[PDB]
């Protein structure tokens, strides 16, 4: 039950000469037929190739100082940022991976950056040693990411990524880490490796490596970051993660003595050759494409030839000639990264099921005895025949300067076993959210303008696929945006909205805050004929709508009373829409850090909160209602516009509830009311649908005989602080019993009281739980005048009781930073490639 | 399976320069802390000899050499040490799957513009950029297994380590070298640990003491040689210990890169037992990082308490050290070091003490009682399995740990013992090698200190460990004796220049060795009989003594001669010899013979069957016998009746054969008493190599006319001819014409030097023709060799094993396994490396 696992590639990242940022951009150079050559940048200071930042770096994004980024060598900071990419490729948030056994494998050498004297005002004391030691550039990675596998820095030159990716697949296989980073890194700071080479000879004037060419004259040099994540085959199938390829086999061993340190002996690279495929129990037949070392150098050349031939070109047998080629023909030489940017190549060969081509210059070397015919250059794309087995394979090789050399086949990935989908909660409306979420407001811009290019360059892009990446794929950050689409133009339109600050429907903005959440339930005026009837093919919340058709007609013979009103029907159906949303919150995730409710809201907040269970707070809240159609005829309600205590004639009309600075209701007589009201056609004022008046003594009657009633009630201790808009301070939920609730229905509705002490403690987000917002206008003053930055958001709205004002709420409250589990709302879709993380990266170059 | 440190090798600061004088310095309880060198530019500890280099050893420029890091020149020579303690000749690893893992990271050499005076351009690079110092080692020594440097700071030689074993497990090599090698050529670090508030002003490290205040920096080259257990017992090495368990893990999220975690340390630990199939309470030993750091020491106790200290049941508390006390934070070695120093220990059977210092650390939980620091040295018990185990930790300021179980060596499966070739007497040869005369007395010197030093150390364990545990270089010597005290006498002699019995110096050649067979007066009374015991010999004998029965009736009459009876038994004795001369490793390149002994030689060389040898050897001799009685043959000092005496051979430059009839020589003999010319007869009474055995031609040559001629599988040179003949040609004519023409020795002996042999060995029971041959080299200017085999008195295994060594010394290859079996490898002097310094 033990044996070689075949370690799987789930995520690549690479930034590389010829203004390549990413493994398309790459494909998009490698088609083109273009190259990088270029001279020398003169902002380094002392022809080649070179990456278009190789100075910029978003410091900010990773907690580190200016000063300190300074001190860091370029490869720092490029294998950091490429590392956060790769994992954004493998669709993993890397926050998940904090206190993982990750393990990270970085290929490089130095090249000179930090060799003169620290200029005093650059302030780099402290900071230029660890910026510049080589340990530190994998060190660092596992200490900014909280990883805990081995990390560990590897020299061996033009092979140092590939052996990096070697070491890693032993780690993967031994047990010592469970998922890897793996790859190489070089940045030219200085001109030392350059002027090497040159006084060498070894070098084209050109600054092209032209591989196996007639013209080769001598090798580019170049620079760049490449690295895959890894992990062990079952692990990835396991976890669902979108395998790449596959390393089937890898090998690593040494030239020995050839005729010179950095002489080449093509022995040593045949017996790596066929250490590999005897690590992945093949033969070259079943090996379609090489990609090779291919450095353009005419002695060396024909070295890497002669082995192909010995080992690829012989018993070819039905797979026909081998596809041979070099991605160093379009970026250069880039060392210690050099290796997994040719793994890179043929991955992107592996996807789109086709061989990458290489920029063939010229006629065949003539060194090469091509007399076999049995190997091609790629001059163009070409088909990629699979093997005999069916599967698509390849082989890439690294040769190194000093000596090292390794070889790996890379194989198509096995196909994925099906498993049963998990459902998407909320009915399917076509409507898809997708979020965005950055450190600044400038790079959550950024990000939104390059998801819209991207899917405007890409269209057919599922927006299923684009919604599930964004949420599930992607870490979420301080400054969020969400925007709501039906198909993929509308997206485009939309983001841009966010890129260019325009304010538009269906797009919302926002900042995530640590301060809980408080579920407002209001009561009052909720409802509206129809009301969440499109939520019923919902199971979260029909079951719940069900179960309280069940304990409703025990207590007051009535039920969904929707299928197609006065006060003791519509508060217990109130009740059964909100204590349901809620429960619908919550399976999306949603969790209350606190339940508060106006009058009869109390009752479903009770019930959300655990105080009662679903019987009682029907109980209570029928057997509360049916006591107010009691006391009806004489008695009627209003709202006053304008503030308490200006409004504060009397023994017939006073305050019954308090809802914000600029809002309060007013109960009393049903005469002296319009008494009131008219009198006011000269405030806006304006009366509550009401045959009576509660919160007033009218109500003093039907005491005594509800406390009786609701006797048998069993308060328990409460699972959510329960906030008492009565008692103004939190309460154990055992004391909500039949006096509490007579008391409830008897004094008056502190409510704007309430939601200041809940601003004052430091809660972030409202959220009115409630078919159409009640509250929410007086809450979100209430806010403005306490100068507070809590948001407020509401459920559903009238001729909004769909899943899509829902999805929409969901959409908010992630934005203000409400945790919504995106895999319990969009089930699981798959993984689709898009831009990643937008770093607004600054120059630092000592 | 479990991968054996087979060798290992150390310099370090204390003027540690192998594990021995580590051991010392460990349990003299010293420590190394001084100033900084004035000699570097710019308190901690260094290397003695951080910038020597032995260049010309390794074919290495001095241009090249000064552009090296001295990381790089320390790591290839500590990697040569770490061979030789492994008793492998670095030669018969060239073309091998070994592996090379080199801890390292950059300490600041060759930073600044270079004095173009120097003349580093185009060395510079190669000899600083981190590839190279692994590469290098992989280029030297012909290695082909990966090479890898590895920088994970101050775990890096553990992490090497753990990446070789995985090496050696997953079949990517057979044969590992791991470690790591620090040297501060700069200051950078020291500045940075100083500015940081780190480092201790005493510049020592006091680990887990009330008195820890930073820690002190060093530098070190510390390796082993890594095998799986299988591979290093079959090929019979010896096993200091075996990395039971491994494990790597990071700090993550520490409070700081540099920051330490407990909890890390003991994750790292936990994945170590489970590879090791181990828990704590099996482990006696801790190696700790130690450093003394305020701290960072309590950081490492607490995770200790919490894994070494749990649940131990009655195993006594787990001993807690570290060498840094001793030597300091040696950076990148600091792991091996403190492997090496657990396998001290393991050697001796006790734990290796630490210096502690003052009272231990109030900052620390002691109370359990569990961990004990290793004051001095003590017992180390082994666990209820038997095994005797320790832990080696190493973590690094990158936030990368390492954690270690080395675990004592299992118990060899026994193999019988192959045989010796010559029966024992107590005399045993010891022979010594190096790339120059300097260096060949140096390396005398050592081993005789050396032997001092150790008295009751086995002269046989010395003699196989110097003749098959060592490469054998260009300038040679070679040491008889029979006990360690006379070894260390002749050994000066060879260190001090001096000449003494027992001792042969020479130096070894590329030219073949040339196998000379004599005819005259080699015999003597009872020659070679102690050689029977040795079947090689005896069975030879035996063979020869049945085709002679067959032709005669003597055989072996060497207990209790004449002519018919002495030229078949010296041609017994010379082609058995010679088959000695091969079971032993020396391989002809050409046979040469002088007048019967052209028949021994056509026999070794193939052209004639043992039979035919025989019958040609018996016939001819009895043919002499026949025309005997008057005629007679006498030596004559000097170079080259007038037909009745002739020159009938001519032996060298100086010396000729002169035959004749009986009476005309007594009078050529009287003529030479009174002329004064050196002169004597030889006590024969025939004439051979005249026309006084004509008569018996047409006689012979119809005895030995079914012989039958084949061709030589070595090279037959013809005394006759003076060139090389096909075997072919050696048909009974040519017997005759080789009893009747002269012997032209001395020619052909001048042609086989002029066409470049190097090694003439006389294969005869006493040297006859060897000062001749002398002589006849002296004139060419010749810097080839003369051997003998037997000697007239000798003719033992002394004498042989003598001729042995002789031979070895001076370039003749002999098997060493096959003339001396397997004996037991202990540990002596490396090479004596000469270096000069080298410092930009």
């Amino acid at each position: 039950e033990l044996e070689s696992e075949p370690i799987a590639i789930v995520g690549m990242a690479c930034r590389l000469p010829g203004e390549v940022d990413s493994p398309e951009r790459l494909w998009e150079l490698i088609t083109s037929g273009r190259d990088s050559a270029a001279e020398v940048p003169d902002d380094r200071g002392w022809h080649g190739n070179f990456m278009a930042g190789a100075g910029d770096f978003d410091a900010a994004f990773f907690g580190i100082s200016p000063r300190e980024a300074l001190a860091m060598d370029p490869q720092q900071r490029q294998a950091l940022e490429t590392t956060w990419e790769a994992l954004e490729s493998a669709g993993i948030p890397p926050e998940t991976l904090r206190g993982s056994d990750t393990g990270v494998f970085v290929g490089m050498s130095h090249q000179g950056y930090a060799t003169g004297r620290p200029r005093p005002e650059d302030g780099v004391d402290g900071y230029l040693l660890t910026g510049n030691t080589a340990s530190v550039a994998s060190g660092r990675i596992a200490y900014v990411l909280g990883l805990e596998g081995p990390a560990l820095t590897v020299d061996t030159a033009c092979s140092s990524s590939l052996v990096a990716l070697h070491t890693a697949c032993g780690s993967l296989r031994d047990g010592d880490c469970g998922l890897a980073v793996a790859g190489g890194v070089s940045v030219m700071a200085g001109p030392e490796v350059f002027t090497e080479f040159s006084r060498q000879g070894a070098l084209s004037p050109d600054g092209r490596c032209k591989p196996f060419s007639d013209e080769a004259d001598g090798f580019g040099l170049g620079e760049g970051s490449a690295f895959v994540v890894l992990q062990r085959l079952s692990d990835a199938r396991r976890e669902g993660r979108r395998v790449l390829g596959v390393v089937a086999g890898s090998a690593v061993n040494q030239d020995g003595a050839s005729n010179g340190l950095s002489a080449p002996s093509g022995v040593a690279q045949q017996r790596v050759i066929r250490r590999a495929w005897a690590r992945a129990g093949i033969t070259g037949a079943d090996v379609a494409v090489v990609e090779a070392h291919g450095t353009g150098t005419r002695l060396g050349d024909p070295v890497e030839a002669s082995a192909l031939l010995a080992t690829y070109g012989k018993s070819r047998g039905s797979s026909g000639p081998v596809l041979l080629g070099s991605v160093k023909s379009n970026i250069g030489h880039a060392q210690a990264a050099a290796g997994v940017a040719g793994v890179i190549k043929v991955l992107l060969g592996l996807e789109r099921g086709v061989v990458p081509p290489m920029l063939c210059r010229g006629e065949r070397s003539g060194l090469i005895d091509w007399s076999s015919g049995e190997i091609e250059l790629a001059d163009g794309v070409r088909e990629w025949s699979p093997a005999a087995d069916g599967v698509r394979r390849a082989g890439v090789s690294a040769f190194g300067v000093s000596g090292t050399n390794a070889h790996v086949i890379i194989a198509e990935p096995p196909e994925p076993e099906p498993v049963p989908q998990p459902r998407r909660m909320l009915p399917a409306t076509g409507v898809v959210p997708v979020v965005l979420s950055a450190r600044t407001g400038a790079a959550l811009r950024a990000q939104a303008g390059r998801l819209a290019d991207h899917l405007a360059a890409h269209p057919g892009i599922a927006p299923a696929d684009v919604s599930w990446t964004m949420a599930r794929a992607r870490q979420h950050f301080e400054e969020r945006a969400a925007v709501l689409a039906a198909d993929t133009a509308e997206a485009v339109h939309r983001l841009r909205a966010v890129a260019d600050g325009a304010v538009v429907p269906g797009v919302v903005t926002g900042s995530a805050s640590d301060g809980g959440s408080v579920f407002v339930f209001p009561g009052q005026g909720a409802q509206w004929e129809g009301m969440a009837r499109e939520l019923l093919p919902v199971p979260v919340f029909a079951e719940s709508i069900a179960e309280c058709d069940a304990v409703l007609s025990e207590v007051a013979g009535f039920s969904v009373s929707e299928v197609l009103e006065r006060v003791d029907v519509v508060q217990p159906v109130l009740f059964a829409v909100m204590v349901s949303l809620a429960r619908l919150w919550r399976a999306c995730g949603a969790v209350p850090s606190a339940v508060i409710g106006h009058s009869q809201g109390e009752i479903a907040a009770a019930v959300v909160a655990g105080a009662l269970s679903l019987e009682d707070g029907m109980r209570v809240v029928a057997r509360r209602s049916r006591a107010v159609r009691a006391v009806a005829g004489r008695g009627s309600m209003l709202s006053v516009r304008g503030g308490r205590s200006d409004v504060e004639w009397t023994g017939r009309l006073e305050v019954a509830a308090v809802n914000g600075p600029d809002a309060v209701v007013v109960a009393g007589d049903a005469q002296a009311a319009r008494e009131f009201l008219e009198y006011c056609e000269g405030i806006r004022a304006r009366a509550i649908p009401v045959d009576y008046a509660s919160h007033t003594a009218h109500v003093e009657p039907v005491r005594d005989e509800l406390v009786q009633a609701l006797a048998g009630i069993t308060p328990r201790r409460a699972e959510v602080p329960f906030f008492s808009t009565l008692t103004g301070d939190f309460l154990d939920g055992t004391e909500l019993d039949a006096g509490y609730w007579y008391r409830n229905l008897r004094h008056p509705v502190e409510f704007h009281s309430a939601v200041q002490a809940l601003t004052d403690q430091g809660y972030a987000t409202f959220i009115e739980v409630s078919p159409h917002p009640v509250l929410a206008s007086s809450v979100q003053e209430t806010l403005d005048d306490a100068e507070s930055d809590a948001a407020v958001l509401g459920t559903l709205e009238r001729d909004a009781g769909d899943a899509d004002r829902f999805l929409t709420a969901l959409a908010d409250a992630h934005t203000r930073g409400v945790a919504v589990d995106w895999e319990a709302v969009l089930g699981r879709a798959g993984l689709v490639d898009l831009p990643g993380y937008p770093f607004q990266g600054k120059r630092f170059w000592l």
